[PDB]
């Protein structure tokens, strides 16, 4: 069907599964709900259906009180991501509660611990460790804030975070990027010479390319990193696409090792690549010929990873559960779950960006 049809089916399925008080982890401000609700608000923009806006707003209002107060994990980049929902909520409502909450999250950057060259630790509990996922958790928010409040120092901050991750985790051979880097070389997964984790884990690279694809347009005009991030996205997408599965159109949990019998096709990473490829084409960062890769991914996604239940629920399966930096055997051993929120968010976002290219296919 058309991308938005599946996006609405998944969103309504999950909205029917959980009240906002249940949306897991329940009564917590966290990126799982933040990425799902980014999706639902994108869907609201695409369709104009107010129920999508209202559900997102109700989660925000569950967690943020009359004075803008919010409880969250104060050492985690992960806590910052859900702040992305605050910008459309504020824009629609002008309710200063949302800007107040946003400023609480933005104020976190100055409190977090850092590697020697300034890269944020993923959490206090992960000292000297940068994980690719954190570019999505902390980067787009910062640039939205920068534009809302005209704080150019946040442009500089995201430029630095990204350059450090790319400097330390990009593999020149494949062009893929390792999941995490430990400057201290204290974790068991840290390579003794480079500090990197050993594998290309699909979702983490997915968050990175989604981030680049979304952040370029938030930079000032003529900002030097417009060129840099475009170039970076182009090469990353070329690298990723080389590993697309020829039979299903999808990508593997461990991107470069799809021949391994204990590897498997994973949905959230695949949807993130679809998002970044569609977004890149839509914005002109990527050659339009990537549309075939994209539509092939779309066909396999639906065919192999989705279904409707006897009771009518739309199900996206084989989404990796929450996963840390680690080894091959740990990654391929991760639980494969259905309709997990970060994967549902990636699915819904992918569909909204795919919709225009689907509509115009052939023209
Ligand atoms: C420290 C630890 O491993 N905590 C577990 C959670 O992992 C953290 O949460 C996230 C995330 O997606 O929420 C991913 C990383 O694994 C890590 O930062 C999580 O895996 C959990 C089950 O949801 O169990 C915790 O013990």
């Amino acid at each position: 069907k058309s991308p938005l049809t599946y996006a609405e089916a998944l969103a309504n399925t999950i909205m029917n599964t959980y009240t906002v008080e249940e949306l897991p982890p329940a009564n917590r401000w966290h990126y799982h709900q933040g990425v799902f609700l980014c999706g639902v608000l994108r869907l609201w923009e695409a369709t104009g259906e107010k129920r999508y806006f209202e559900y997102a707003k109700a989660y925000a209002d569950l967690l943020i009180d009359d004075n803008g107060n919010l409880l969250f994990r104060r050492d985690e980049l992960d806590a910052i991501q859900a702040g992305l929902i605050l910008f459309p909520l504020y824009e629609q409502t002008k309710d200063e509660r949302y800007v107040k909450a946003a400023k609480r999250l933005r104020s976190l950057y100055g409190t977090l611990n850092r590697t020697s060259e300034g890269g944020f630790w993923h959490k206090d509990g992960y000292p000297y460790q940068m994980w690719l996922d954190g570019l999505y958790m902390g980067g787009p928010f910062a640039l939205k804030y920068a534009n809302l409040k005209q704080e150019t120092e946040l442009f500089d901050q995201v430029v630095l975070q990204e350059s450090l991750m790319r400097k330390h985790t990009k593999d020149a051979k494949t062009g893929l990027f390792y999941h995490a880097w430990d400057e201290a070389k204290k974790m068991p997964w840290a390579n003794e010479e480079t500090g990197c984790s050993p594998e290309f884990w699909a979702r983490s690279i997915g968050w990175y390319v989604m981030s680049l694809a979304d952040m370029i347009e938030e930079l000032p005009k003529k900002h030097p990193n417009r060129h840099v991030w475009k170039n970076t996205l182009q090469d990353m997408i070329k690298s990723i696409c080389r590993y697309q599965d020829k039979e299903t159109g999808l990508w593997y949990q461990i991107v470069d090792k799809g021949d391994r019998s204990d590897n498997w096709l994973e949905s959230s990473g695949s949807c993130l690549y679809m998002y970044a490829i569609a977004k890149g084409i839509n914005k002109g960062y990527l050659d339009r010929a990537y549309e075939t890769t994209l539509l092939k991914a779309y066909q396999g996604l639906i065919q192999h990873k989705t279904e409707t239940s006897e009771d009518g629920a739309f199900l996206v399966k084989d989404i990796c559960v929450g996963t840390s930096a680690g080894f091959y055997d740990y990654y391929v051993s991760r639980e494969r779950s259905t309709n997990d929120l970060h994967g549902a968010g990636a699915f819904i976002l992918a569909m909204t960006e795919l919709e225009p290219l689907f509509r115009s296919a052939g023209k």
